[PDB]
């Protein structure tokens, strides 16, 4: 399956590709007695992929032994060797159910009779499958990943036993571990640690030399292998938040000194950024902690490295948004909306401390900005909304979210509305991390200029739709509209082809 | 193993049996034209004897050994015996027998020395048999044998169903009664399992008699092959269409016996089973909404003297509801509207797919609320409404499984114009619900036949002799949906009472006041 | 409508009714083999009930500018002068829906056809009707119940405005403002206080006159309406619990001169009671806060009082214990409870302070204490258990109640019921309240003598349905189980008219 645009924007050269872009937009300015002035905008740009793709990518997972870790990893072998396997309703073939580059499509255009044809997300240009990647890793927990499936009691027995024979051959790599940043409770989990002092204890002493471990274990692993192309991608224990001050972490020369100093605003999920973008290794940041400190950024500008991040999206998150944007686009004002959520799994085991939720409790603010018609100081332009998260243990990683919008109609009317979800988190999750490093790794081969080449901008921002809180360019602020986190990779994966954003005018049908 | 002695005199040992005295006392009412209420109370002494050699082990005969709920019975009576522990993603279980009243549940024999509440076994106070002593068998117009059946139901744990393989491919349904108008269409291609053939081997609703003699025989078959005396049978097959009564049809014993030999077109399977147990005085469980106990059918019981009970499974959802629906009433609150909606993806909601099916069981599903409302006539009388709209919906969603999702909202009135909105939302696989249930109902049934009873006159010792339950075990209410009643006295759905009589029952016969929550060791200086 | 029962048990003296009762019950005692003993035990009681009534009952409510209050005050006027309201449903006839004394009925045996036969709850005996209760009572806030029902937002706007004139004569005394005890958003509210210094200020110096001023307050009311019966009901803003220490309030002589020494361990709530008490006037505890501290109880027994209490009972407590047993009682384990509430009234308002709210997240053990089948070491006698309450002032007073129960069923299976809970807080609290009083006022009418007559023991526990933290007798556990603290008040209705505890045997069916 395949994709062949007959277009002159686009010319092939030495298996590189390069494409013209007009890209167009405007400026607003609302004048005084609230007349909206609009100027259009347009950037001409020409785009570089290179054609060549890794024959295999290296994944490296801090976190390596958890439910994302482990699940991962059996997805990808599972799938590789076709493993299907046996459940109370037959055999079932493995998939990648829940992943959008490799199980949902897009609409190319339309067929001689004038209806849609849809293509699959990754058909339009080369992209790697999972079904490529060599997973290794990090852990504070040394279990194989077999024993890891067992404790995270994700998948389906039988498939257990039938990857346990592999599962067992992979092993998470020693990791460090800042007790001060984590829920203690995560303290007789630490067996596998590098950082240990002359006395074979844990300390938080030497941080530099914690980060030349790292750094190491990524060559290694890249050698070992004969890997030319790597990314790293935290899927560890959310962090409590680092303090970001001046002269410590404000610039990638204190922050680098700050890791010498063995500063104590120096988390874990800092050094393996530092030691990955130092590598030049893309590194996706999967929890809401701001491991992306001012400094981190510059360091990760400066070597031209890319960087991405602030929580995997939770299923929840992204519908939420959804249908809140649903209801504001059909003029119905949300005047309040509850989110209750409960998990059993280490997960919300280590957000049970205030410290590690707090991170994760961190999008409404935006959807309300975007209509005044109904939030404004005459109506009211407030949204009243809570976020609980709360430690049910019986229910496993199968986590339960419930939502309760409750808004306003017309003429004193009101509308409520439940929404009640319940799978296993990480089998949303993992898919999740399978988009993103296909992605990333496509974006690396990206190049542009306006009109030499320049890198893909290290911050990510395509990659919204699969990060709850979206990482961001100083002055810009993110904008988490699934639908439109979505039709951005679509329209972008368009352009890279020569076909223009959708517009859904369909004139060959409404006009004559 | 865990025992109750209570230190009473009103309980004497006697040769492998328990005599005991109770009191029982009622209360009669009238309601002046004007508006009081005369009452009356009513005393009634009795010696209750319990024959406390139980079966060493108990026959089960189920008609539709091959479903869901009876795959699944055998499975956990071959797990739970053998203790087949199995593998999960929770990691290795060990078999139980969750959901069961009779084996999971307690009840309170008093306080302790210092006051606080003490708890036994429900099945701890008198001797019961033990789900791990039945021995399985029965009917299936389907002959796939239980490995296959489990296999097919998709209830169980894929490595529970694998240990219990071997066991259960063994064990195979005989060939049963198919009378193709009693049931969906569409459980036609299922049928290859019959005994009603005709001379070319084809399906034939002729020589009913024939068929009746051929189960009779089955039972006592089956019996001795398994060197067993007691038997009981249990329905638990395809939900047939309500058969018509009808004057000279199966009105009375006589009348459907014969209408049985004419081949009469309102005898159904189920009819024949029934009629069949009845006449081997097997005690046989309805555990479905069909109208099988017609009167005739009632009066050859009585006449036999032969134990029947039954009339749907209480589903999980329609126990929950009476409990709620109770709860709301008895606190003064008025619901007006219950609708009930749910969709399931087993061979049940197939076969009740079809709008016959389907009208047995919207009778038993709805009913259980009609009491209720009777109780309150505050709430419900001329001129504030005495109706409460109820709708129930069951849709076929083969994608769903055995697991059931049903999902019921109560609208109701408060005081001063206000309302209530009660959602109740429950998933879970149906079968593992309703199993235990039959297990419940089979304890309770074999403990039945060990009583008897005899009425005391008061001014004249040991007068009459003892007796058995009147047929109509009505004690087994708490697991059916349409609790059948001696001809005169409704039905009461209410959950809570229910078990409080069969909790109370077993507390007289160990000598036991009824629970009074009164509490005045503390309530009182 | 009445009931007249034909038994030898009862006699009658002077409006005056002696009935003999043989209470039966049995001590239990597991010997080392698990057996268990048990020995029936009997105790020959006379009951007395003075059959006069009050023909007005005289109600001061604490908080009476409230939710609860002002529709407390609306319901009895609404009802004793049958004012019928529109709606957009039509016109509607004022009842009290949702209580038991007034709208639920009892079976007081069969015809002669074998069906039950029914009777109103308080047909049996002798009641005071809510029609014939005169109100008054105290709050921080001096807004008349007309305004306050405005600002509660509980009742049908039209039938505000029929009531409209009457409730506007009705206006809170002073009351005693404490600022430590509740949430300090509360701080605004209190324009009406009796607690003031000589600079015109709110002070906690001078608790004694506090008191004395209450009694006056008390008396007064009683003069003022000819009543010679009143009850006292706390249904003000949930206080701080406050912290039971030796030489405090261990005793009713620490108690009073603790608060004569302006101690702080004596909350407002301390001193209504206290001075509910020295009055005579039986006093109920609507909220959860530990008012009534050991001296205090000392105090209600040296004086011969009834006092009672600890929470109203929301109606999703009562509920939720309802299924939660009805599950244990099916053979079911529930491993997991959530529940999770939002409401936007005060009440809400004022347990966002965790110290509110840390005494209303105080029944679960009671049930898992029931079962050792399901619950012990071998199986895990533990229940995961949460209780989420969280304001959002848009829904108002309309709370929403959700639970979702997870259990185990058989051979690995499991269930997952959800409970969504809609309605007016206050719709379900004030005829909680009715029956509260209705009940409170019956019990001061009954004396006991086991076999010279004794009060009803002070504590009453037949309340505990209406209350969700049952208070109790020391040494004696509380029980919860809303179907037995029904049966309770059932039974005894029915032991003072000579008839025995339901039994549902119903012999006359089930034998030959
Ligand atoms: N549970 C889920 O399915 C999803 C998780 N997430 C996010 O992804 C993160 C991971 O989630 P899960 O895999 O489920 O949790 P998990 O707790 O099972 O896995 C985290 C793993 O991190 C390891 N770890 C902790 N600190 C470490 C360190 N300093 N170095 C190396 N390893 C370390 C732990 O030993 C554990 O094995 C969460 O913090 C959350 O932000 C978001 C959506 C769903
Ligand atoms: N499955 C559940 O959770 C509950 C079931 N029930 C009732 O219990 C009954 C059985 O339910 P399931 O086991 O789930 O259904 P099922 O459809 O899986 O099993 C019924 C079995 O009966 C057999 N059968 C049908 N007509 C027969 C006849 N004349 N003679 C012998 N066998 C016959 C069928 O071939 C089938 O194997 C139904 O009537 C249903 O309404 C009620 C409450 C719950
Ligand atoms: N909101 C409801 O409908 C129900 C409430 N409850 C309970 O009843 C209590 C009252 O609830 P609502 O009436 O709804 O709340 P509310 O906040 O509307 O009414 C409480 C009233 O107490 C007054 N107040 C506070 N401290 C006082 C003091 N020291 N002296 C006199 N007045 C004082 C306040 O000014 C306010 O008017 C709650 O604390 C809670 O424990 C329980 C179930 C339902």
């Amino acid at each position: 399956t395949s994709v062949k645009v007959v277009t002159d924007k686009c010319t092939y050269k030495d298996n590189e590709l390069l494409t013209k872009y007009s890209y167009e937009n405007a400026v607003v300015t609302k004048t005084a007695s609230g007349r909206f002035d609009v100027t259009p905008t347009v950037q001409d740009y020409v785009f570089k992929l290179d054609l060549k793709k890794p024959e295999k990518l290296g994944i490296m997972l801090i976190g390596l032994g958890g439910n994302n870790g482990s699940t991962l990893v059996a997805s990808v072998l599972a799938n590789k060797h076709n493993v299907e396997f046996q459940t109370k309703e037959g055999v079932k073939q493995p998939n990648y159910f829940g992943s959008m580059t490799q199980c949902s499509t897009l609409k190319l255009g339309i067929d001689a009779e004038g209806n849609d044809v849809y293509a699959p997300f990754n058909s339009l240009l080369p992209m790697v499958s999972p079904n490529d990647f060599v997973v290794s890793g990090w852990d504070i927990n040394n279990a194989d990943l077999y024993e890891a499936m067992q404790r995270s009691q994700v998948l389906e027995y039988d498939l257990q036993q039938r990857l346990k024979a592999k599962m067992s051959l992979v092993k998470p790599l020693p990791s460090i571990y800042y007790p001060d940043f984590i829920a203690a409770n995560q303290d007789e989990r630490a067996n596998n640690c590098i950082n240990l002092d002359e006395k074979g204890n844990v300390t938080t002493r030497g941080k530099w030399t914690h980060l030349q471990r790292i750094r190491r274990d990524i060559q290694n692993f890249k050698e070992e292998n004969a890997l030319d192309k790597v990314i790293v991608l935290w899927t560890a224990n959310t962090e409590r938040y680092v303090e970001v001050s001046p002269g410590v972490n404000d610039t990638m020369e204190n922050l680098l000194q700050s890791i010498k100093n063995d500063h104590e605003e120096i988390a874990p999920s800092t050094i393996f950024a530092a030691a990955s973008i130092l590598e030049g290794v893309p590194y996706i940041n999967g929890s809401p902690q701001n491991t992306f400190v001012p400094g981190l950024v510059q360091l990760a500008e400066h070597e031209g490295t890319f960087i991405a991040g602030d929580d995997l999206k939770s299923g929840q998150t992204k519908l939420k948004s959804v249908l809140a944007q649903f209801l504001v686009d059909a003029g119905i004002k949300p005047v309040s909306i509850a989110s209750y959520n409960h998990l059993g799994n280490n997960d919300g085991y280590n957000l049970s401390a205030p410290k590690q939720f707090r991170s994760k409790e961190i999008v409404i603010d935006d959807i309300i900005a975007s209509n005044d018609i109904l939030y404004n100081d005459k109506l009211g332009k407030k949204v009243d909304h809570c976020i609980v998260i709360k430690y049910m243990k019986p229910v496993g990683d199968s986590k339960v979210a419930m939502d309760e919008y409750y808004s306003e109609l017309m003429l004193g009317g009101h509308n409520r509305i439940s929404i009640h979800n319940v799978c296993e988190d990480s089998l949303l999750a993992t898919p999740l991390i399978i988009d993103l490093l296909v992605m990333t790794e496509f974006c690396t081969r990206v190049s542009y200029k306006k009109v030499k080449f320049e890198n893909f901008y290290p911050v990510l921002t395509f990659l919204s739709y699969w990060l709850k809180a979206p990482l961001t360019r100083p002055g810009f602020h993110p904008v988490n509209g699934l639908n439109k986190q979505r039709t951005a990779l679509e329209n972008f994966l368009r352009l890279l082809i020569g076909l223009p954003s959708q517009n859904e005018l369909r004139f060959e049908e409404r006009l004559l």
